[PDB]
């Protein structure tokens, strides 16, 4: 079992002379195995020998009585002790090798002859009892610090020889394994410190608000139902409602919910003998800060849907009696083969259809949208006709996963179309202003969300939140399925991006 | 010993990290009475009320299999002694019999969750942080494990109030089979339990009748003799059928297990599919006699619009039905007489048919004026013309609060219908159509007048044909007053009507039944 | 010092037999006094003998290495040990009495003869060293539970005999005292438990977003600067942006930022020979749920400012060619002595000025505001002319405190007024949807917020957040002072509502 060629490794006896205190641990933790939820795997007869089933590093993050207990202390030092349970019956065969890679090693792919040159154990897939093995602490600094993800001895588990079993017509016999881990005898924490809450060990908890009240992210109107639709484009590149879980703001996403689909600018009204009173807005961020052409395709809040929309603008008219007045304008977003709408440069041309020379006055303006016309869920012309640095399309989903929608409805002028087709975003704004206001640290690749009804308590599905800012949902239907809009999202854990959900 | 040992025989109580806990030695000086429980209960294990569970390959990881809380409701004895005494203490020992076929895999974890822990999710990440035990679903022997009593007051009361050390397990890594043909072995479990060294009750009170641990008693009468709850007619055969709509919302014969009525279920067997009303007879030169019935409860009490969508016992189907009425007409020489009226349910393009508001209508094709004086009367049906087993217009066409549809079923579970036939007046064919309830009227009048206490989610039933003495099927009974049965065929399947539904044990929703 | 008539009190030796585990504590906590920040006070020559200077209960909340350490355990049991430091020099005089009130006692006022009938110490205001005294645990249940604020032995400190000192012209010599408290020898925690984060010990942390980006709460437009104004009404009763710190939603506040100032309804358009096309909206909550006259003065999101405003409505016109179209309407909010605007009942009458009988069609509508006219920061007519259950006015501020504003600007039609006067709210919506999405537990009366610049780091002021949902700021100026709008709010601690800030 635990017979690997490694000398014993000292901790909390090598970093005591140079650490103020040496704090201890509630001794009922040294007697209880706990699982780090990225320590699960499932071999299957169709897995080529060489895959990496679990690869996890030593730390206080492997044991949620330590990921939490490490908010009061400055540094940790010492060993751990792990064990692996393989759930196979006596009609299977095929080995599995666990290797203790040292803490300075070019990460990447280890072919099945490079995982065994390490110190390692080999164990079959017919072992009842757990395969205990130690996780020593090979370091070079005396004691690590808790707010600093620095390198430490890692475990890597590789499928050494493929699984060979029978299997019924359902569902093909995965051999599932799990890993558990408890502090060794001399894992001590170092310096006591007032407990700061935003330490980097925090499951990303989502706001407890029903998706029926949250403010939408692409059109200023509340959410009116969430659904899945495998028929619609499965890889859109909307430019709003785009926030990574770790805080960053992809695209043109604004931190408010009121900046959406509306821009501020310096207006330039002038009369023409044709359409009448045209306007050439020089853009600006709504809060007032000047605008410069940067990496995002437009000022924060510009729309990301092609089609004609009217804007509502206050115009300090210099007529007699009609001093201040809110009037509607007319702006075209799509390419349309003739339009100098260059937001990337900071120039948007919006006109009207008026015959009089009504003498407006220039000045600061913020233009709220009034109604779309000929809506098209595709990119407007952010440049004249050139390219522009924009956010990459949402994705990529595993085979058998579809994007989750958050559908709102919008005003729409038409003549014969009566059904109010309208837009949808990836996350409601109450999630954007929540992931950018916490700066959660991101553990691996995707959270295992769960949409529970608030009163009945029964689940509805298990959506997987990809930290690149979207929510994939396992699905196989043909038509758009609609879900209730009065539940609550709640997290469960992190999970490897190769995770397979429960079909709905 | 068995043959052989390609299984894994965990016979040892695994070491749980939790100190011993004092039982009835902290309640001896504060319960002014000596008490002991028969020393032959401490000797043999015995199945709990909630005893059974199933680990089917469809159960994902994280589905709580059996979440049973320490208390007197964990033996058939300790739950039948605990109707005399008022309060308990002390530990307990629970077995766990899961001995799946030698061609299975997958592991479960049992975690002694302490008191005062928020019930609810308990996901698979925080089931190992408690003092737990991991055991394989192939284990041969029974796996003993303790259930201590962590508390802050001396002795709990024997009303469900208190909070005690639950013992919840969780399908840790899923059950997957290995045999080379078209079958996955659902491993069935059992749960035996006995009071520990110093379990004990405290104060001796009268064995009240409507106590809290009455298991359940279903009435021992054949479905052949019971009465239907949607038409005044006997039951003529029970059956399962996937062809018919498997999620109806019948507003009759709909009672919870603990007696709470739902919708418009009467308590009589005669109040069914009928109504009392203040009549208003008039005549006009078209069809003839017209009766504007103002609804009223069948017993005489006045009707009021409430949450239920009609007066108690109003018919909840759609179609034309005839009606018998005892009327006292003014015509000399023939004063008292029973006559037949006609009433059409559902949309009619002339519909002030508001059984919810309290007004319905009837029309008799009378030539002259049937001089009938208005008067309170009940109206029992006699025949249906255009039968449609759907909700009629309880308002004119508007929305009305009513009972939720019968559900939800597991994948592969069909509603078990108690079926009767009603008199039919039609013209073409001669096959009297069929209506069907979920529980015969005796079951409703029984649950409504007993008020049991439902334990977890469902009662696993059976069906013992008393003539020969063999079982017929293993049907599960949800708490919402419907009997789901596992079934896979396409055409209907009818059962004999001599069986005696007998409760077997409590059971969660996820219990995968035995297919038929 | 610590010579009071109380028997010793057992803990963790009386609740061990009936507690699964008995967990211990990092033994470097038993050797370090810590302060519970509601344990500060300042006697002053103008304090009548009898005031209660500090009144604090035993618990794990008195020692932030326990308020945090009590998220992993189920129950605590045992003693504590407190000490009080009085900072007076040898020219003062006047006693102070500390009393150990037992844990079942009608709270209220204790006159200075009822605070000494308890067990108590008396100590002068000329004592150098700390006045140590024990905080035993008089209970009746074996061990308390950590998620349950139950009663326990309290300390009460009363000014027994007034202070008598000289004092210069500035600033009148307050004798300040502080309290510190550490676990006794046998304060043990009971049952280990996965650490749930939302335990009831959590300083209410405010979103880290500059007030220049947050969405306003009374008019759908971003915040354009925050200021103090002692001249404006100092006790307004706005009906939006009103959320208690402990989660509840006072008034008509909506949980979105898009529901603001806009209502949804079932429209009833009909033509008249006068104004033309009038409309009688029967209100509804925007998400779709039906509306019933309740305790709040209007459906969630209705405006709370008197004056005429136009609304923008999509109207499925049954003409030929013009099927769908967004048109402007006209609605009056103020009393105006003739208006059947009864939101409380669910009926709002909005008209237009059109001569044609344009044949609209009824249906669901949501009415976004377009422009105000004759704005008045006073209540509209929520009933016909009667009263209505509404939120109480903001307050009450201590003498020398003024309400903080969050000023936004709004569209406005006029003829001669050019300066765009506009509305302000008490908290931006990113705070409302943040205090209602956490349900923080509230400790005493007010948080000590602090508005720090994000880069320079230097403070700007110390605003005090009253949990009734507002932010008071100590001020003495005459005119409206304006603050920078690019800082960050950050909490410091709880604080007694009698706290005196730093004047700005």
């Amino acid at each position: 079992e635990q017979a690997v060629p490694i000398q014993p490794v000292a901790g909390a006896a090598l970093a005591a002379p140079a650490a103020g205190q040496i704090n201890q641990i509630d001794p009922w933790i040294f007697q209880n195995f706990v699982q780090c939820p990225l320590g699960e795997f499932s071999i299957s007869p169709r897995n080529t020998p060489g895959e990496i089933l679990f690869d996890l590093a030593l730390g206080p993050g492997l044991n949620p009585y330590l990921a939490h207990l490490s908010a009061m202390y400055t540094g940790w030092v010492g060993n751990m002790e792990v064990q692996l349970v393989l759930a196979g019956n006596a009609f299977t065969a095929g080995k599995v090798v666990v290797a203790l890679v040292p803490p300075y090693f070019p990460k990447g792919s280890l072919t099945t002859a490079q995982i065994t040159c390490f110190p390692h154990v080999m164990c079959d897939v017919r072992t009842l009892e757990p395969i205990q093995l130690p996780l020593l602490d090979v370091r070079r600094v005396l004691w690590h610090a808790t707010q600093d993800q620095e390198e430490s001895m890692r475990l890597v588990c590789m499928l050494y020889t493929p699984l060979r079993t029978n299997s019924p017509g359902d569902e093909s016999f995965v051999v599932s394994g799990r890993l558990l881990s408890k502090p060794a005898a001399d894992f001590n924490f170092v310096y006591l410190t007032p407990p700061i809450e935003r330490t980097i060990y925090r499951m990303v908890d989502l706001p407890v608000i029903q998706p029926r009240l949250c403010t939408h992210a692409r059109w200023p109107a509340p959410v009116y139902g969430l659904l899945v639709d495998p028929s619609l484009p499965s890889n859109p590149q909307w430019q709003n409602g785009r926030v990574h879980v770790d805080g960053t703001l992809l695209g043109t996403t604004p931190i408010s919910g009121s900046w959406v689909s509306c821009f501020a600018a310096e207006a330039a009204y002038k009369f023409q003998s044709g359409t009448g009173e045209v306007a050439t807005f020089t853009l600006i961020e709504q809060d007032g800060s000047a605008y410069v052409p940067g990496d995002r395709a437009a000022p924060l809040g510009y729309p990301d849907f092609s089609g004609q929309l009217e804007i509502e603008v206050q115009t300090e008219t210099t007529k007699t009696g009609d001093k201040l007045k809110v009037t509607t304008f007319e702006m075209i977003l799509g390419p349309t083969t003739n339009a100098d709408q260059a937001p990337y440069q900071g120039r948007v041309f919006a006109s009207v259809t008026a015959a009089a020379s009504l003498d407006l006055v220039d000045g600061r303006v913020r233009a709220v949208p009034r109604s779309i016309y000929g809506f098209q869920d595709t990119i407007p012309e952010y440049n004249d006709g050139l390219l522009v640095p924009l956010a990459p399309p949402i994705g990529p989903f595993l085979p058998g996963e579809v994007l989750l929608r958050f559908r709102t409805y919008m005003r729409q002028i038409d003549t014969a179309d009566a059904a109010a087709e309208a837009i949808d975003c990836a996350l409601p704004q109450e999630f954007v202003s929540w992931f950018a206001s916490n700066a959660f640290t991101v553990q691996s690749e995707a959270l295992l969300l769960r949409y529970r009804n608030t009163l009945t308590g029964q689940l509805l599905f298990e959506c997987k939140l990809y930290n690149e800012g979207y929510i994939a949902l396992s699905y196989s239907g043909s038509g758009p399925l609609t879900f209730p809009t009065d539940g609550i999202f709640e997290v469960v854990s992190w999970v490897p991006r190769l995770y397979q959900l429960a079909s709905v």
